[PDB]
C-alpha cells in the first residue's frame, strides 16, 4: 500500500485549486475566532492550509492515512498554524465530535468514501444550526453520457449524479442549498493530473520493480485519458449547505 507514498509527493490527491477553495469560502458568512471547523478527508491538508490562512478559528483535519496527517502537521508547523490547525487520523464514518458543535465542515473530493447522502445525513449531527457544510463531489453535467465514461464511473463511485439530484438531496437532508458551482477544468488538468506527471518519474524509479507502482501509474494515466475525452459530461461541483431549523 504505497498508493499513499505517491500522493505524498503532490500538492493534492484530488481536483481543486486555491481560487476554488476561496470561492467556496466566499459563501460562508458565520466564521469568527471562536468557530470550530473540521475538514474531512483532508489528505495532506493543502486546501486546509489555504483555508486556515483566510478564516479565523480552529480547524481539525481528519484523514484515514497516517502518512497524510504526518505531512499535514509538519506543514502546519512550517506555517506556524500548528496552534489552530491540528491533523488527526480518523474516519468520516466514525467521528467523535460533540453533537451540534461545529460551525463549518469542509471536504473536497473526499465525501465519496462514505457516500454523498450518507454524509449529508450523518455529518449534519455535528453542526450548529445555521452551521455550514462545504463539499466538492463528482457530478454529471448532463442527463446523457457516453457508455465508456458512464461504466467507468459505475465501477469507481456509483453515487455520481447530476447537479439537480445532488441539490434536492441537500434540501431533503435538511439543509438550504446556499451555493453550488461547477469546478473549472484547470482544477483537474492543471492542479491534479499535471503535478502527477513529475511525481511519477521519481516515484516509479525510487520503487523500480514494485508491481503496485507500475499499475498505479496505469490507473492515473487511464483516468487522465477519460477526462481529456469526456470532460464535457462530468467534473466536480462544490456545494455549500447551511443546516436548517
Ligand atoms: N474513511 C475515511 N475517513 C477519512 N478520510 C478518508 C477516508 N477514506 C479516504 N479518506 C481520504 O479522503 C481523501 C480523498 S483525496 C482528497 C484529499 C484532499 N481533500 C484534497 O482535496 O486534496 C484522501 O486523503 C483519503 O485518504
Amino acid at each position: 500500500n504505497l498508493i499513499c507514498d505517491f500522493f505524498l509527493n503532490t500538492e493534492r490527491q484530488g481536483p481543486g485549486s486555491p481560487e476554488v477553495t476561496l470561492k467556496a469560502l466566499s459563501f460562508i458568512d458565520n466564521l469568527t475566532n471562536k468557530s470550530l471547523i473540521a475538514d474531512l478527508g483532508c489528505g495532506t491538508g493543502g486546501q486546509t492550509m489555504i483555508l486556515a490562512q483566510h478564516v479565523p478559528g480552529k480547524i481539525t483535519g481528519i484523514d484515514f492515512f497516517p502518512g497524510f496527517i504526518e505531512r499535514f502537521n509538519k506543514n502546519a508547523e512550517k506555517l506556524n498554524l500548528q496552534n489552530r490547525v491540528k491533523g488527526i487520523v480518523g474516519s468520516m464514518d466514525d467521528l467523535s465530535f460533540e453533537k451540534d458543535s461545529l460551525d463549518l465542515i469542509w471536504s473536497e473530493g473526499a465525501i465519496y468514501n462514505i457516500g454523498f447522502e450518507r454524509g449529508l445525513k450523518e455529518w449534519r449531527n455535528y453542526l450548529k444550526p445555521g452551521g455550514y457544510l462545504a463539499v466538492s463531489e463528482s457530478v454529471w453535467f448532463t442527463d446523457q453520457r457516453p457508455a465508456e465514461i458512464h461504466d467507468f464511473w459505475m465501477s469507481a463511485y456509483t453515487e455520481i449524479d447530476t447537479v439537480p439530484n445532488k441539490v434536492a438531496q441537500i434540501q431533503k437532508a435538511g439543509y438550504i442549498p446556499v451555493a453550488t458551482f461547477i469546478l473549472p477544468e484547470n482544477c483537474w488538468i492543471e492542479h491534479y493530473f499535471a503535478p502527477q506527471a513529475k511525481a511519477e518519474e521519481i516515484f516509479r524509479r525510487k520503487h523500480a520493480g514494485s508491481r503496485i507502482v507500475e499499475e498505479l501509474i496505469t490507473s492515473n494515466h487511464h483516468e487522465a485519458e477519460l477526462y481529456s475525452k469526456y470532460k464535457a459530461y462530468y467534473g466536480y461541483a462544490f456545494f455549500i449547505c447551511k443546516k436548517g431549523f
